[PDB]
DNA sequence: ATATGACGCT
DNA sequence: AGCGTCAT
């Protein structure tokens, strides 16, 4: 009662581009606007493989990871854009510049974490605070909300229609609110939401991107809501809204639950919902998912999250990676060097400009590579110093740390044949 | 035969 | 350190 905390301390919003590849490449040629798109990368094979797809060409099947030769059995007029290469691999620079400008503008608003190359999320509370004294009690007009969706909403006795529907909830929580308590959290959510609607208004003006939000008391409520209305909607997930929405809300959509973790939730405790949880003491999660994960469970499933946002709009790794896939895979060493090459050149120019534009020097490089058959992302991992910002001294290093991997005993053949490549720089220090 | 990034475990 | 997990 008096003593239970209820995860409401905060505001916390996540903020997500819509398709964000597509509209990228929809800014740079207007011919691909208002279209079924796809953003794909290489072509030889099945046309190559789509990374993101515009909401119009959603609407014929078209999906990530999907080959451009089947998207286009769904979607005859599907139109393409392909991501550049350089170096013989896919090249994202393009993606993150216009990453950067997002991350820019939003965090002119408050303090991020940047979570993806497409999403950040925001630490709101103070934000709403200070607005909070501005208002001075005045009712928020529906008209401050204009693309935001409140979850639950509307219900009960009192329209056809999409927009119809979003506005009546609207109404609905609007005229429910204690505008008078400056401690309210629903309010406290609102005014987010209204912060959230300026950002999101600065971001596409400034861009032209459009985006989604969702804003709650917590990164994975407001992770959850973000995507419950997209595209270019946002959606307040109230800490009371949590006992309907959980209660039919599959465990592998909260995330981190999205895998092995959540599977053995569903297996062990014979449960489908992340409501169901609530049924099981701490303890219990505990026992099952060790000390962490029970009380995250525990309190998860009570909307009560604790997570902070961190603040970080940089990445603290830079990487470069390429799959080999099948008999393209590396079997001889001087493939091995080439490629190893082409990766130290694009990392070369990532560090370089990250030096210049951050401030920072990474200090190791961290080498990863996958064998043929091993179904592990990595197979092995070594690092070296990062001395020198010099593709040619870093793919010598890294292949020195790997070069005991060959079983071959013959020089110039690798085995067994390398399906990846990767080179990661970490552990920066102020430069 | 689908390029990356953060964090956990021992 | 080196591997395991989850993610976009
Ligand atoms: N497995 C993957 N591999 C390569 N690129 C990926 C990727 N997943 C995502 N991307 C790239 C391409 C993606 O555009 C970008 C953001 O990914 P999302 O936010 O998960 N999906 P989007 O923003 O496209 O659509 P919406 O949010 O409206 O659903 O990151
Ligand atoms: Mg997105
Ligand atoms: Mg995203």
């Amino acid at each position: 009662g008096p003593h239970m905390a209820t995860g409401q301390d905060r505001v916390v919003a996540l903020v997500d581009m819509d398709c964000f590849f597509v509209q990228v490449e929809q800014r740079q040629n207007p011919h691909l606007r208002n279209k079924p798109c796809a953003v794909v990368q290489y072509k030889s094979w099945k046309g190559g493989g789509i990374i993101a797809v515009s909401y119009e060409a959603r609407a014929f099947g078209v999906t990530r990871s999907m080959w451009a030769d089947d998207a286009k059995k769904l979607c005859p007029d599907l139109l393409l854009a392909q991501v550049r290469e350089s170096r013989g691999k896919a090249n994202l620079t393009k993606y993150r510049e216009a990453s950067v400008e997002v991350m820019e503008i939003m965090s002119r608003f408050a303090v991020i974490e940047r979570a993806s190359i497409d999403e950040a999320y925001v630490d709101l509370t103070s934000a709403v605070q200070e607005r909070l004294q501005k208002l001075q009690g005045q009712p928020i007009s529906a008209d401050l909300l204009p693309s935001t969706y409140i979850e639950g909403l509307p219900q009960g006795p009192t329209t056809v229609q999409k927009e119809g529907m979003r506005k009546q909830g609207l109404f609905q929580w609007l005229d429910s609110l204690q505008i008078d308590n400056l401690t309210s959290p629903d309010l406290q959510l609102t005014v987010g939401a209204v912060i959230v609607e300026e950002m999101r208004a600065a971001i596409e003006r400034e861009t032209g991107f459009q985006c989604s939000a969702g804003i709650s008391h917590n990164k994975v409520l407001a992770k959850l809501a973000c995507g419950l209305n997209k595209p270019n909607r946002q959606t307040l997930v109230s800490h009371g809204s949590v006992p309907q929405l959980f209660s039919q809300m599959p465990i592998r959509k909260i995330r981190s639950l999205g895998g092995k973790l959540g599977a053995s939730v569903i297996e062990i405790l014979g449960i489908e919902y992340m409501g169901e949880l609530t049924q099981f003491t701490e303890s219990q999660l505990q026992s099952h998912f060790g000390e962490k994960n029970g009380s995250w469970l525990y309190a998860m499933c009570r909307g009560i999250e604790h997570d902070p946002v961190k603040p970080r709009q940089l990445p603290k790794t830079i990487g470069c990676s390429k799959n080999f896939p099948g008999k393209t895979a590396l079997a001889t060493r001087e493939q091995v060097q080439w490629w190893l090459l082409q990766l130290a050149q694009e990392l070369e120019e990532r560090l370089t400009k990250d030096r210049n534009d951050n401030d920072r020097v990474a200090t190791q490089l961290v080498v990863s590579i996958r064998v043929q058959g091993d179904k592990r992302l990595s197979s092995l991992r070594r690092c070296c110093a990062l001395t020198r910002y010099d593709a040619h001294k870093m793919s010598h290093d890294a292949f020195t740390v790997i070069k005991n991997c060959n079983t071959s005993g013959i020089q110039t053949e690798w085995s067994p044949p390398l399906t990846m490549l990767f080179l990661c720089a970490t552990k920066f220090s102020a430069s």
